[PDB]
């Protein structure tokens, strides 16, 4: 066909060298980063549990033997001990990136090894605000804010040191004690203004990111509001990982999901492109549904 | 900055994730980079003397003028690029920013407004750095008091308020009743030719 | 599309470790064989040629 | 002979969608197997058949 | 050539000159510049073969080609 204009993409997922007004991108200078690169709040918090499987089994003594008072040459009486399970899966995260080869010669060589954090900051962003939110399509039946909407273990009220305080006997009401806080950077703005009235000391720590003594993890999502805080025990929060992030990149597959101007699907080797696919599996379970308590605004 | 224009690309959008059923398709996402640019402009004067003058009157009279052409020179740097104000030759100020993002608080100085201001950067994840103030606020921020533990935001042993340094503007256009926070690491500024 | 559930096929010749009734098929257990598979027998009775 | 293979398409399997399959973009993976075999018959009056009524 | 671009810039239009009485004005000329460039393309084919011609009727092929 001798066609040498550049091939229009839907969606424009493709990296290019040539635009469509016939600009050519030589002479690239490598985009920087204005941030440092997240991590996933959940493998922070969480207890990790090896999985080998996509499934694990946990089994937990429940009931425990009795005792008797018995006189002398009376009957010893008897007892017994029970146990209860529970379980969890695992899930699998994905995404693909095409490129065209001129791009990957005549533009950014080293496009795939800087994509790679980002890539690995993408999975651990979508696996906490499932497993936190329960926000982002999340795939489990298990969340934080899902194990607090069913024990409606909820707080409405304005942050003072009343409601944080009366927030965290919420939990030792079951016998559980926090071991740090969740919350939304744009609120320290309220923690910061909050102090005893009597003792006249202040509850947040600004120089240590300490509520109460207990450390604060700071949430990037856009989920969690404003007026919102989390407490709980989160050696309560298990998560495993099947199988770390894995790369493939390939010079030769076809992309159903992209399609060219004519309708067709990508198809890399004829196209002369390359595309990576990155996979994880990650799993997670709520070990108890009334190890977590959350502050709401009124 | 070795010209009259510097040029920077950052990275705008981060690639997406989807959540994959067993045998599902993968989906794609980009990245994307954008840009941003910087130019320089000149600043100037003339300063004209009679040669009776330069004689019999004062000799010295450019080298001890130097100092405040100098300072002429900053003032007018300053007043552009923090207030909109001396006929601002660049796109965009601080006062730009502020009037087109709409970050203003109306109200008293008080302890409430000014933790609400600095708080009003948190909104997007910035942290302030310093203020930027008029010295004749002095008189306001001195009567701040916290009305639990009585202590004062406004250091006068340091021109410190709420642990920030304070910095003070000379000029008319920057009102009594007013204050500027920010994070100032992100005002960048080049000189491809000092005086 | 963010859709978990696993996917469909015709004519379901592929072999899944999710059932859609959402089984997992772990801890499987090596199918064994109830027979001795034959051979072929044109080979057995006829002549070979290289 | 066997081939192992992670990225070809599919053809004769279809997607609930009605699509081919993609190995690479569905994460799976295709054994595909072929021998050649060759037959003749050296003489066709040697065989006979006993046939119901 | 690294990229698949290159540039060139060459003088274009130069300076005049004037006669010039005694004391009368020198008048001005200004030099001038014009740009070309070159720009790469791609050649490409593929050539497609069964597996039953690559075994029994010619393996090196690809390499002959």
């Amino acid at each position: 066909s001798n066609n040498v204009k550049p091939q229009v993409f839907n969606p424009d997922n493709v990296m290019m060298h040539e635009k469509k007004d016939g600009t050519l991108m030589n002479e690239f200078t490598t985009p920087i980063l204005q941030e440092v690169m997240e991590n996933s709040k959940i493998m922070q918090l969480g207890k990790y549990e090896p999985m080998e499987g996509t499934e694990k089994k946990f089994t937990f003594w429940a009931d425990k033997p009795g005792a008797y008072w018995v006189g002398e040459g009376q009957k010893i009486e008897t007892s017994k001990a029970t146990w209860v399970n529970a379980t969890m899966r695992a899930f699998k995260l994905g995404v693909i990136l095409p490129v065209t080869k001129e791009f990957l010669n005549y533009t950014y060589s080293q496009f795939f090894e800087e994509m790679k954090p980002m890539i690995a900051e993408a999975f651990y962003k979508k696996f906490d605000e499932a497993g936190i939110l329960n926000q982002g399509n999340n795939p489990f039946g298990k969340s934080i804010a899902q194990s607090i909407e069913k024990t409606n273990k909820v707080i409405k009220g304005d942050f003072t040191q009343d409601n944080i305080i009366d927030l965290e006997a919420l939990l030792e009401d079951d016998e559980l004690e926090a071991n740090a806080f969740i919350s939304k950077t744009q609120n320290r703005s309220l923690l910061r203004k909050i102090v005893d009235p009597e003792t006249k000391e202040r509850i947040y720590d600004r120089n240590s990111d300490s509520l109460d003594g207990l450390p604060v993890v700071n949430l990037k999502s856009s989920n969690l509001k404003r007026g919102e805080l989390i407490t709980g025990d989160f050696d309560k929060l298990i998560y495993g990982i099947p199988q770390l992030i894995e790369y493939k990149i390939d010079e030769t597959a076809q992309l159903s999901t992209v399609k060219n101007e004519d309708g067709t699907p990508v198809n890399l080797f004829e196209q002369d492109m390359v595309a990576l696919r990155a996979t994880m599996h990650v799993a997670l379970h709520i070990a108890d549904d009334k190890a977590f308590a959350k502050l709401v605004p009124a």
